[PDB]
Parts: structure tokens; C-alpha cells; sequence
């Protein structure tokens, strides 16, 4: 028995083998998953990374921001997964935000088109997958996406703070949508993870007094964390993914899991 | 198969075929748990009840107000699983409250002799089964209690509603605590179960409008008589499959608290 | 003496007199406030209007999608109201969506591009209008903006739900910013109030079941709400404006009867 | 002038002149209130305390664990006042928590008997001044009470954490019975302020490695706070608590005020 045996879930956002979307892939995988995957501009440099997995999965280009995918995505996924099958599950993990908005670059600075550009690909994109795939997803079925606690401003994560306070409200929405179809929809709210998104666009998005003023603000969840975190594994935030794609969370949707350790919960 | 393949569970709060906690038990031992249960005051007649259950399990009489028996628990249970074993999972699934504190009765009525006795049965002894057992808990292991969302006002819940922002402020602290053996503390939010405590509550049909502020709200629905979902949340949180999450609350609530209508 | 004797605050958003702005920008002057409003796109129209304020004000062209207006904002201002001197408060009182992100369009039908007009005006304007004015702002002073709770889902708001999320979350960047001059910022997160906007989520064909979702805020006030009375809405901003909640900043206040801290 | 311009408001929980209590009584007299003090135990102590207000005002005796101190409170007032009048404000100002479940002391051993004490004292005792006192208030006053942010574990509050969390929920039950009388029930959540029982409860709960633990923690406040915390002013929090006395906050009743100059919107 694996916990998710023979579902159908779709897998957006890998691009390194540290992406939170490669350890989810790799559970699911474990827990019995058939899965398909998509990937956004460097699908030849995917395709080496999803070999990794313990199983072959077809992939498919997916740029959240290109009218035509969304409105191929569909009927490309029946393709991928046999005619008159549905999908059970969608995971959309998948983010941006340009340099202006982010790090020592002043929050007042960032101009609209390069915001926008963010909310478009980190919050709105969760409704048009939404849109384009609940049609072929089956009564029962899970969409997840991936959240970092908005709640209360931070230093550095300035305008994607912004976008995941929106993604917040679009995934109650979807919630509503989704339910017409029987299915679920709820975001993970991890703890902070090495993956390329950290480094190229948070990391590099200070320099200097930069990347070990990423590591104090880190251990406010190590610390605070009664379990304790672990910035290298992913494996305790794929799992909690997996949580919500299975059967066993089955009456949370529009909703909030934090996979962070317990740190939200603590001051100090 | 399970879910739960050989783990050790104590389960509390069971007194008919329709209590949570009876569902959260049979659910458990469906995904491969071997149970302890526990009971209050009717042990003749939860013995019963129990025998329902898929499984046969020890029953232990645990009154979570007697001193002498959670000084006395963690010993009766090793005793009950086998010596040289440990829990892996404990379910509180417990509350009382005074007639004065709750229903038609005015707020300001109920004397606090009675709401404190509601708080000690319903938040602080969260916090003594959690002293009790963690010593007999693996790592890995998850404490789980029962919560209904009382981040707003409602009629009629009253001082229960009292009593839950209690617990959810305890079960914070019990997630510290149970920290340190490496344990994870969490409530589960659930919608409202046909449950003898819900007709302990207090005519009857004015419960019912209130509470389609919940299948109406639930962008999946919300069936008061189906407490499987429930259970299955539970069970997840005592599953290896929310590894990352304590100190916090959970909401199998058919996402009605997520919408307002 | 008025709770804001001898303040200087700038008041955006007013367009009709039944616009919560108007309604502020009353109730500041009646505390003894010098005010200077911003009005967008239909300046005329917003000088019939304003004309009926207790006290005159000098009205400045705002659009708050106008690279240049923003730019030149801060000297029209310090010109308007003395060379030398500076703003005590600011009030953002503006909201935008296209039709398309409202109502009873599906909520998946709405694309980007009027979403993100929605976002642009609703919510990042309330940080370029900071930045524009914080450097002409004193010390001790308060920016204040209009928000509605988006905790919750709900029917018909739909888009404009998200934009106050991203509101809330701006908010909190901008007390950031703001805490540097000695400024506080904060949200009012008002009850509904029968003003143009609120005709504009609609018409019509769904709008008189706005009215039933309304009653999800007159039933739970526990000292209830009335959608035509904008005084207590008006009152609360201009708190916001003294110095009598001075250590409250990034930060949301709920001008709703209570009405979010009640299930029913 | 004044913003509470001949209000009568009745302002219980003072005992040294560092007391939150004392400060909101200085500045409500400052702005033209006539009040009525109460006091608990060391009566005779804390008259000399009042006697340096700006105005004289009447003391009343009021443990709020005596039931005839309550069912007597209501006429004691009346009488203190004015036959005729009634009050526009209600402050409560009171806390407690035994030694046991607070500072060092684990949270697993402290007796109910000792923490029910405290949740009598911190919480209940809202909702039985509410009853005593509400009807003898007039339409428009305000009750207002002193919170502490209990949404999160923090180290040292322990059990007195728990008491505020369930003086938030009785808050709630209180504005809907304060409702029917046109009443508002608010609490002020206010950041740290050196106070009698800051230190004696809570810096003398710990000794040895101890009170600068506190320290800490404390400054999980002033570093996080955008317009930053001052421990030793408690002028911002009494003058927040004031704005809820006076007319200016007409609309919020059930609700949490943070005087707690931002800390708690920001993660760091
Ligand atoms: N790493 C963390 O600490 C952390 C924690 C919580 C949440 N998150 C969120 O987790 C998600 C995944 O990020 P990650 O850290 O695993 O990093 P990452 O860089 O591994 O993954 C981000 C992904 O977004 C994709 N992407 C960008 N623009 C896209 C577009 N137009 N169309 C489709 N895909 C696009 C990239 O190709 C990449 O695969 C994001 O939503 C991020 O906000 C990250
Ligand atoms: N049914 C609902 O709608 C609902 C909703 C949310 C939460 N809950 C929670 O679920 C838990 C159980 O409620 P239920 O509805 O399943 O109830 P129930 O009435 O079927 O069972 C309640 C149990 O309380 C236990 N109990 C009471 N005082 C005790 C004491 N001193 N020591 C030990 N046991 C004692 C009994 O063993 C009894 O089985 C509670 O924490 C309750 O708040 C119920
Ligand atoms: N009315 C309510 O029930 C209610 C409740 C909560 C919050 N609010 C908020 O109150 C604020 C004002 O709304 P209202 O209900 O008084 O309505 P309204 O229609 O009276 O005012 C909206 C204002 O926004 C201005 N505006 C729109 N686009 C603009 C732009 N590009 N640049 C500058 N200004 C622009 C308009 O010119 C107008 O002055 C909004 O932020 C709204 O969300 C209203
Ligand atoms: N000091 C802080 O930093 C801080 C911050 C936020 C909230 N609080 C809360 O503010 C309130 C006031 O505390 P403070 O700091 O002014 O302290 P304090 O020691 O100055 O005042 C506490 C008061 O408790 C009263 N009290 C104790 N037992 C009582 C009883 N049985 N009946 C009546 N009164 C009783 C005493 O008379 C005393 O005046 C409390 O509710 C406290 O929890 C404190
Ligand atoms: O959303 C994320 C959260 C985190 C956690 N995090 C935030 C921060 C900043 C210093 C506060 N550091 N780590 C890492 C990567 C994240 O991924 C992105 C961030 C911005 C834009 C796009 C992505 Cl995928
Ligand atoms: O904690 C419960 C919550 C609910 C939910 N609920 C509340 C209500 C009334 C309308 C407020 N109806 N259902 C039912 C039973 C519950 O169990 C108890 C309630 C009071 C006292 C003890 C228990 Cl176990
Ligand atoms: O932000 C508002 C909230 C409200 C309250 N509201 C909600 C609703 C529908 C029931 C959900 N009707 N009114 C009215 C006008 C409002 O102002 C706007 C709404 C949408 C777009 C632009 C503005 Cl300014
Ligand atoms: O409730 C309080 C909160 C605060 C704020 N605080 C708590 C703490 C220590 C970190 C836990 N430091 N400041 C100070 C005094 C407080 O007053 C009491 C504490 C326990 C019992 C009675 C009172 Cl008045």
C-alpha cells in the first residue's frame, strides 16, 4: 500500500533536483503515483533532472504566463495519461518574482509592471491551472500549492510576501470552484528550503550583508520550531503535500497546512 | 497496508457509538493500530460500546480530575501494551461543561465554580494526559486533541467557546513540552457531530440553522451525522504523514471557516 | 478644540458625496483639519462636490496609474498647502476592478490584465502614495487606508477579495517604511457602506442578494450596522489620524460593529 | 477640550504608580474625565498611590473574587457618582497567575487549583465587572480591557498566556451582552511595560537564569516594532485604551486594539 496507489497527479514546478516539486514527485512516486509533470523554458535541462525520479513521467511545457499552454494544457494531459482518464491531484509549485521587488533593493523602488509580473506567475496562475484542470480531475481529487506565511511582513521577502498574502485569498476562491467538482484545494505553507529560488533570487537578491543575514532570519524557525527544521530536506514538506493529495485530509479545503516545524505557532 | 501498521494508540473520550473519539478509534484500528482506550465514570457501559470496535482493546478508567489516576496512567498503560513498549499515538477527545455555561442560560449566569470546571476537564487536562504519557511516547509519536473553532463568538457555545481558545492556547505549550521527546502536539477543528455531547447542549431545530452555517459555508458540504471525516483527519495527524506541523489546528470542517458565506 | 486642530492631511478618493472619503474628509474638518484632496479623471464633477464640505480645499488631479502625476505629487502638494510646512496624515480611499473580476462573471473568467489593474490601483497605489508623500510628511504623522475583510471567501467580491489581501500584506511593507519618518500606517476595515462602488459589483439581475450577505453583518454586530451611515467609518479613520493610537502601526482596525468577531 | 470631556468612567487594577491602571487614570483625568477608582486588598496603600492623580477621585474596594464585593459594586457606584447617573467607561486592569504556572516554574507542574486562580482572576473577572456594571452604563460608554498577545507560545507566560486567550473569547461574549445596553467591549493588546507585576510575577519567576531571559524576548517588541517600544512609557497604551473610551472608535465592539507600536504585524 502505497498512500496515494494508483492516482493520477500532475507535478508543475521542478527545475533543479533541490525544487520543493522534485521531492513531492519523489514521494508521490514512492506512495504508488502515476504522475505527470511540467517544467517552464529549460525543458531539455528538466528532463535530465526528472530521470532522477524513481519512475519515468511524461513532461510538459508549462509557462503560466502563455495564453496557449493554459488553453492546450487540458487536452494535453489526456494525452499524456490514456483518453477517459481524470487526474486526482494537482500540484502547483511554482513562483517569481523579479529583482526590483525583493532583498536590499528598497520596497518603495519596485515598479508595478515588475509586481504584476510576479502576482501574475506566483498567485494567478493558481486559478488559470485551477480553470484549465479541474475539468479532468475526478470527485475525490486534491489541488495543492505552496505558501510561505505572509501573515506579518518580513525583511527581504517584500513583494513576494505580497503575491503569497494574494495566492492566500486566490486559493480560497479556487476552493469554491473546485468544490462544484468534489475536489479540494489548500496551500502548504513550508519553512524555508535550498532550492534555486532561495539562492538566485533571494541570496542574489542581496550580495554582501546578504546571504548569512538570510541564515539568522532562518533560525527565526529552527529556533522557534518545538520539532525543530531543517533547511536541507524536503522530505517533511513533500510528505505533507502528499498528506493533502491522499484521502486522509479529506473535509480541508480553501485552507492552510504549515509544514514549518510548529515555528508560526511560537514567538519565541 | 495501514496507515497506521503497528502503532500504539491511546484513544480517550469514547461513551456511545456516536462520541468522535469512537469513530477516530475504529478508523485507527482499520489502518493497523493497536489500541488503549480510556473511559470515564460509565466504564460497564462504554465496556459495551467498545466490544463494537473492530478490534477488542484494554479499557483503563481515566477521570482526567482524579489525581491518583494520571499519577497512576503511564504505568497502567505500559502494563496494558507490554513492558519495554511506548506509545505512539495519544487522542483526546474530552470536554464537559455545566448546564449554566452554555445553551439559553445567560452568559453572565454561569458561576465560575462551573466554567472552571469546564476549563480544567476541557483545556487544562490536555496538558496533564500530556505530562502523564509523553514519558511512554517514542519520537516521531503525535499527541492530538479535539477543538471547534472559537476565534469568533457564537449563541449557545458559550463558555465552551471559552474553554476552546483555552485549549488552543495549552496545546501550543504541550507542543514545547512534547518537543522535546521528539512528539508533535496538535487539535484537530472539527464541524459540528451528532454526538450525546450536542445534545447535551440544550428548541433543538434552532441548533439546526446555526449549524447549516457549515454545510452551506463548506465548499465540499458538511454532514452532521458522518463523522468518518473527521476521524480520518485524526488519523492523519497521528500518521507519519504530517511530520512538520505542531503547536497548530487543523480544520476537517468541509473548509467552512474559510468562507463567509 | 478638534481632535485634529491645525493638521495638515491629504484626503484621496472622493467622487460622490455618498463616497467614504467625503465622509472623512467631513469629519476631519470638523475636528479643525486644513485638508488637501486628490480626485481622478472627473476633477469638474469632484468640485461640485467638494464645494459642500464645511470648508473649502484645494483639489489636486490624482491617478494613481500615472508615472508623472506621482512624481509631481509631492511639490503640488508642499505648493498647496505652504512651502515649508508638510502633511500630518494621508488618507487612501480608492478602489478599482473591472467588471470582469466582480459579480457574477466566474471568477476563473477573469484575465490578468484587468486583474491586475484591479491590484495596481486597489493595492500597490496605497504604496506609491506613500512613497510620494512620506518625504513631506512630519514626524508623529498617520497614513490610512480603506480596506474589507478578505480573510474569508465570499460570493461576489471575487477579485477584489484578492486585491484587499495584497492590501493587507502592502500595509505592513509600508509601516516598514513609514516607521523611519515616525509615521504610523494602518487599514480601516469597514462595514458596508451604499456608496458608487458598491453599485458597481453588480449593476443589477444578482444585486438585490448583495442585501442578504449585507445582513451577514447587521445580524452579527453586536451593536449592529447601517449601510447608510458612514459617520462611524469616518470617525474611526480620523482616530487613526490623532495621536491617540500611537502605537499602532502596520496594522488593521475593524470599523464593522463588531461584525468579524462574531459566527452569528 | 478634553477627549473624554465629563465622562464618568469607573478604572479598576491600580497599585503602584508604574501600573497600566494609573496611567490610563492620569491621562482620562487629563482629558476631562471624573472617575471612580477601585482597588483591591492594600486599600489603605494605594490611596496615597491615587492621591498623586491630577484629581482627587473616590476608591472603591473590589476583589473580584468576592462575590458580595460584585453584587454589591453596582450601588456602591451609584452612590459614589451621583443617585441618577451612570457610567460611559469601564477599565479592567487585572491580572494575576500564581508563581507556579509562570516564569521557570515547568508548565507541566502547575496544580489546576493554582492556574483556575489565575483564569479566575485574569478572564472571568471581565465578564462579572461586565455584569455588575452594565446596568448602570449608558448608551455609547465603552468597557475596556488589557490584553497581552496570546496567539503564539512565548517562554516564561505559560499559564497566564492561556488566561488571555481566554480573556479574548470572553471579550467577545461580553460585546454581544454590552451590545443590548449600546455598549462596546474592547481589550487594548499592549507591548511590554515595567509594572509591579512584569517583574515581581514574572522577572522574580526565574531569580538566577532568569529575568534577563525575559530581556530577550522583550525585545521581540522594540526590534520588530516599525516606530519601535519603549518599556518605560506607558503613556501610548493609556491613551490607545482612551480613544476606545472616547467617541472615536464607535464601530469596533469584540475587537483587539495592538498598542504594541507594530511588533506584532512584523516577523522580524
Ligand atoms: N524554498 C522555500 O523555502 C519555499 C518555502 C515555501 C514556499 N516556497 C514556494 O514553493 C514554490 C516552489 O519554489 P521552490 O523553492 O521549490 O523553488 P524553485 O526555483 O525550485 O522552483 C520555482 C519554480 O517556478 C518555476 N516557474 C517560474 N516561472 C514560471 C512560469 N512562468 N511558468 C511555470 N513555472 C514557472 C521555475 O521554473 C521553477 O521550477 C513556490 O511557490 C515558492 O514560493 C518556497
Ligand atoms: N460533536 C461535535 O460537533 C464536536 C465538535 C468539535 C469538537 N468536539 C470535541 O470532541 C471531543 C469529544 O466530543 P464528542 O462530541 O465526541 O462527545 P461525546 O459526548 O460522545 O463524548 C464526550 C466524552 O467526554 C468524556 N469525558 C468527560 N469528562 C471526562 C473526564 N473528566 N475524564 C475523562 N473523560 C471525560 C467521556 O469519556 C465522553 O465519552 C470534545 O473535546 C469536544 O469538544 C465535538
Ligand atoms: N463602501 C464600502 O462598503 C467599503 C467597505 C470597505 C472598504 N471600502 C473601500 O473604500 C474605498 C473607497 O470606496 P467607496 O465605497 O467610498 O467608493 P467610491 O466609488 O465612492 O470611491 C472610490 C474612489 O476610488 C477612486 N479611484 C479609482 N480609480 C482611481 C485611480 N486610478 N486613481 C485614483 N483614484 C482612483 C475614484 O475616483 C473614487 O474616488 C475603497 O478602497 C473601497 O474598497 C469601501
Ligand atoms: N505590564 C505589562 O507589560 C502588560 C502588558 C499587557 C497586558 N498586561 C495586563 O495588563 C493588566 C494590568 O497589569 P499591570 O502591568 O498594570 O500590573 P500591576 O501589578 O500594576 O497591576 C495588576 C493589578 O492586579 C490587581 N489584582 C490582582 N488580584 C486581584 C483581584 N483578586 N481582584 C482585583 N484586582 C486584582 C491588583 O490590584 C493590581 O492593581 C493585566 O490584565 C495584565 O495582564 C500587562
Ligand atoms: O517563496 C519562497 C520562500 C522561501 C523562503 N525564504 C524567504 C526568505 C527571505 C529572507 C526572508 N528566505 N527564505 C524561499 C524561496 C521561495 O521561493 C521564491 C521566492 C520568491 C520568488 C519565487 C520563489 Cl519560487
Ligand atoms: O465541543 C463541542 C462542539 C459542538 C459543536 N456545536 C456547537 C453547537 C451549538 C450551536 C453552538 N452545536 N454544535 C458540539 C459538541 C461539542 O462537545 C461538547 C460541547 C460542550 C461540552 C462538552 C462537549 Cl464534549
Ligand atoms: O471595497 C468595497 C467593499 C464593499 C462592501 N461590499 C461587498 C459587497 C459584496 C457582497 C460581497 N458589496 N459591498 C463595497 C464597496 C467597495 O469598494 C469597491 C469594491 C470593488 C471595487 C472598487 C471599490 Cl472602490
Ligand atoms: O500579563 C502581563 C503581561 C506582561 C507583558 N510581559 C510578559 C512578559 C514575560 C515574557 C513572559 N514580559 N512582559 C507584563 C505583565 C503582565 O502582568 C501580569 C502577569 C501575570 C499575572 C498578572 C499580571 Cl498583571
Amino acid at each position: 500500500t502505497g498512500l496515494l496507489d494508483g492516482k493520477r497527479i500532475l507535478v508543475s514546478g521542478i527545475i533543479t533536483d533541490s525544487s520543493i516539486a522534485f521531492h513531492i514527485a519523489r514521494v508521490a512516486q514512492e506512495q504508488g503515483a502515476q504522475l505527470v509533470l511540467t517544467g517552464f523554458d529549460r525543458l531539455r535541462l528538466i528532463q535530465r533532472i526528472t530521470d532522477r525520479l524513481p519512475a519515468k513521467a511524461p513532461l510538459l511545457e508549462l509557462d503560466v504566463q502563455n495564453e496557449e499552454h493554459l488553453a492546450s494544457l487540458a487536452g494535453r494531459v489526456t494525452e499524456a495519461i490514456g483518453a477517459g482518464n481524470k487526474l486526482d491531484g494537482v500540484v502547483h509549485s511554482i513562483g517569481f518574482m523579479p529583482q526590483t521587488g525583493m532583498g536590499i533593493n528598497p520596497f518603495f523602488d519596485a515598479p508595478y509592471a515588475d509586481v504584476s509580473k510576479g502576482i501574475h506567475i506566483s498567485a494567478y496562475s493558481y486559478a488559470s491551472m485551477a480553470k484549465a484542470l479541474l475539468p479532468i480531475m475526478n470527485p475525490g481529487g486534491s489541488i495543492v500549492g505552496m505558501d510561505f506565511d505572509p501573515s506579518r511582513a518580513m525583511p527581504a521577502y517584500n513583494w513576494m510576501t505580497v503575491a503569497k498574502s494574494a495566492l492566500e485569498s486566490v486559493n480560497r476562491f479556487v476552493a469554491r470552484e473546485a468544490g462544484k467538482y468534489g475536489v479540494r484545494s489548500n496551500l502548504v505553507a513550508a519553512g524555508p528550503i535550498r532550492t534555486l529560488a532561495m539562492s538566485a533570487i533571494v541570496g542574489g537578491a542581496l550580495g554582501e550583508e546578504a546571504g548569512a543575514q538570510i541564515q539568522l532570519l532562518e533560525e527565526g524557525w529552527d529556533q522557534r520550531a518545538p520539532i525543530g527544521w531543517n533547511m536541507k530536506d524536503a522530505t517533511p514538506v513533500a510528505k505533507t503535500v502528499c498528506a493533502l493529495l491522499s484521502d486522509w485530509l479529506p473535509a480541508t479545503t480553501g485552507d492552510i497546512i504549515y509544514a514549518d516545524g510548529g515555528a508560526h505557532t511560537q514567538l519565541l
